[PDB]
RNA sequence: UUACCAAUGGAACUC
């Protein structure tokens, strides 16, 4: 029912391939064993002896067995267990009749596609499929790139589709044992610890079997000559096992072993690193070269899928593998109809302007005043000694730009930071703040990529001494040409932090509160995870109430999301004299699995918070946002495939069949191809029309005040993510309650 | 920081 008729139509070409199911039925049977056979493998072989009687075409789970052929008769087959050596009754009885395209059929269809892809000589490294023989060697940075595919049979609304996405995995050419040689040759005191720090948390490939292992430990005491228990019953040396298996000369007796988590031990000689180096990430040149090599234009992606389909077609064995279940792949990718929604109006106080086909307001915001500019009169700039001149320019230009935007700015209070030391930074900032209680902004210039400084400054400002904080690396202000635009963006950010407003969009709905949540899982999960919450407190969706709840093992996060929601509703009651008639919740940071958890556990409890307020039953609309989706769509131009224009919504033929969902591309894509964002509505009590939901979701993407343009997800979710990141990864602490009313996290 | 895009299970084990 999601289909709507707003927006101009367009023809798109997805990275999906339809599968024509040519078989009438796939049946389901249950299996019983008279002497109860606990072992799964033995039951598997037992069914294999009579596989001819049931049929060569089988897919077995242990007690549920799917056959294309109809074994309609409930049958008992006599089998034998070698140890018990007695007759066993395999009783097969049909339990269900299913369509070829049913949901349970999708798993073993995916398994059959696994088999097909294997018969295409493709290597299953991880979940995806890769070909080592097609590797793309890099001679400069010691990198290998493996072309491959990540493919899956799925059932969308239209039917069964093979979603295939091209993927490049970066393997490192040189051995881990060569890295051990490097660290040992460095012969520095106590860098075995640095070697351990490098190895931990980075996945390492075994090329001998093309399997990834996550590094868990390094054993300096253990050696390849050390003993490990075997299935044979005798503990044996790793030398013996590996030499018997492969016979490769283990170069070093001295080399340690990498422990996985019995326990598994790997030689650094026969293991190789995965993932690009962090130094490579910092380097612009290497990253951009690798991106040019990896980045695939829409035409190249379509060509890759066409090549894969042709390769499947030519190999007879793969076609026979798919055909038995009754599946055949069509020759070309699907083509669907999707509509582009009308462009929106951005209303500033003096003027309103319509975005024009680039989806950037950047030039217009600076020229004209914003809605609310909070004057700056008492603020402090803390600057290093060596950077004075650069700092000087920052204020001077900041005055010249300030007029157009509506800010009235006075000269700053200068604080000279005597040296680079962290303790001096903190003490001087605290001294200036204690001396004057009217300091509105703490602006600090930090030198170099000194994140240790930034952490201390933000921790002092956000928690210990509540004051809005702004940090400006000297690198950005140093460049002479770019000073005007940089100053403008800094000035807008200062406007947001002081409590002002930049721009807005016309909101169709009436008495609305757009709650938006996200979760920050730390890179090392062991550390506390965070959930950020941002809710509008004024009707025009320009003022926000931001609160963060930290993950606690003892209490579930719903219990405190309740209190956050109650506080936001009370803030709405006070500021606007009336509670929201409609509350639209955009939930993000939900993996694929927990859509049933959020829909049936979190949301029903979140509604009970309304019980505290007397006889108040607002209308709740809940969306679950996924940005990690694999689907890629392109504009099927008359000429060829082209990058899609902003605002394209697909509500048919790729949406799920148990929810009301849509795929929206709002950001303007400069590079590669456009990857939609998937919105799934788990609760709609408001009976809000599909077109209303799509229009609201598109509108909210225009509100992100850090970027003058449309963004990937609704602004509440991105604000919640910013809050979660700042609270969890930098502060490691809950921010001060007083600062929450403004936008300090930007 | 001027700012958005930019870890474990697989067939009819691995130590
Ligand atoms: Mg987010
Ligand atoms: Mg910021």
């Amino acid at each position: 029912v999601k289909q709507g008729s707003k927006g101009t139509p367009q023809s798109l070409g997805l990275n999906l391939v339809k599968i024509q199911c040519h078989n009438e039925a796939v049946y389901q049977y249950h299996v019983t064993f008279s002497p109860n056979v606990e072992c799964k493998s033995m039951r598997f072989g037992m069914l294999k002896d009579h596989q001819a009687v049931t049929g060569n075409v089988t897919a077995f789970d242990g007690s549920i067995l799917y056959l294309p052929v109809k074994l309609q008769q409930v049958l008992e087959l006599k089998s034998q267990r070698k140890t018990d050596s007695a007759e066993i009754s395999i009783k097969i009885q049909m339990t269900k009749i299913l369509e070829p395209c049913s949901d349970l059929c999708i798993p073993f269809y995916n398994v059959v596609f696994r088999r097909v892809m294997k018969l295409l000589d493709m290597k299953l490294v991880g979940r995806n499929f890769y070909d080592p023989t097609s590797a793309m060697v890099l001679q400069q940075h010691r990198l290998q790139i493996w072309p491959g595919y990540a493919a899956s049979i799925r059932r969308t609304d239209g039917g069964l589709f093979l979603l295939a996405d091209v993927s490049h995995k970066v393997i490192r050419n040189d051995c881990v044992l060569d890295v051990m040689h490097a660290i040992y040759q460095q012969n520095k005191e106590h860098f075995q610890d640095e070697c351990t720090k490098l190895l931990v948390g980075n996945i390492v490939i075994t090329r001998y079997n093309n399997r990834t292992y996550r590094i868990d430990d390094v054993d300096w005491n253990k050696t390849p000559k050390d003993s490990f228990t075997m299935s044979d019953g005798k503990e044996i040396t790793f030398l013996e096992y590996y030499s018997k298996n492969y016979g490769i000369t283990v170069k070093e007796e001295d080399q340690p072993l990498l422990i996985h988590r019995g326990e598994i031990l790997l030689l650094p000689e026969l293991s190789f690193m995965t993932g690009i180096p962090e130094k490579m990430k910092k380097d612009f040149r290497a990253m951009k070269d690798l991106a040019q090599q990896i980045n695939l234009s829409p035409k190249q992606h379509h060509s890759a899928l066409e090549c894969l389909l042709q390769r499947i077609a030519k190999n007879e064995a793969a076609t026979n593998e798919l055909m038995r279940w009754g599946l055949r792949l069509q020759k070309d990718v699907h083509k669907i109809e999707g509509r582009v929604l009308p462009m929106e109006r951005i209303n500033l106080k003096n003027t309103s302007f319509i975005t024009s086909q680039e989806l950037n307001w950047v030039k217009e915001v600076t020229r004209d005043p914003s809605i609310l500019t909070i004057p700056m009169h008492f603020w402090a700039l803390f600057y290093p000694k060596r950077a004075m001149d650069q700092a000087r320019e920052l204020v001077n230009m900041l005055e010249k730009i300030a007029g157009p935007i509506g800010m009235r700015m006075s000269p700053p209070a200068w604080v000279e930071l005597k040296d680079d030391r962290i303790e001096t930074y903190v003490r001087t900032i605290q001294s200036t703040l204690g001396a004057e209680g009217k300091i509105q902004m703490v602006v600090c210039i930090i030198m170099g990529p000194r994140d240790d400084l930034y952490g201390a400054i933000k921790k002092l400002c956000c928690v210990q001494s509540p004051v809005p904080s702004q940090v400006v690396n000297v690198r950005t202000i140093g460049q002479p040409t770019r000073l005007r635009s940089v100053a403008q963006k800094i000035l807008l950010q200062i406007n947001c932090k002081l409590g002002g407003e930049l721009w807005g969009v016309d909101i169709p709905l009436k008495q609305l509160m757009v709650i938006g949540m996200d979760v920050y899982h730390d890179p090392s999960r062991g550390m506390r995870s965070v959930v950020g919450f941002v809710a509008s407190i004024n009707l025009t969706l320009t003022k926000w109430y931001s609160r963060v709840v930290f993950q606690m093992p003892h209490q579930e996060i719903v219990d405190s999301l309740k209190l956050c929601l109650v506080g936001s509703l009370k803030k709405f009651y006070e500021v606007n004299h009336c509670l929201p008639e409609k509350i639209v919740v955009y939930r993000d940071g939900v993996s694929d699995g927990q859509l049933k958890t959020v829909a049936n556990y979190e949301i029903p409890q979140l509604q009970k918070c309304f019980e505290a307020f007397e006889n108040y039953q607002p209308k709740m609309v809940v969306f679950v946002v996924q940005k990690k989706i694999s689907t890629n769509l392109y504009l099927a131009a008359p000429q060829n495939f082209v990058t899609p224009t902003p605002g394209t919504v697909v509500d048919h033929t790729i949406t799920s069949c148990e929810w009301v969902d849509f795929y929206l591309l709002a950001h303007h894509v400069r590079q590669g191809c456009g990857i939609p964002t998937h919105y799934v509505c788990v609760l709609n009590t408001a009976n809000l029309s599909p077109d209303h939901m799509q229009r609201l979701t598109f509108k909210l993407c225009h509100m992100y005040w850090n970027w003058p343009g449309t963004i990937r997800v609704p602004a509440p979710c991105k604000y919640a993510h910013k809050l979660a990141f700042l609270s969890g990864h930098i502060l490691h602490h809950e921010p001060a309650i007083q600062l929450c009313e403004n936008l300090f996290f930007l």
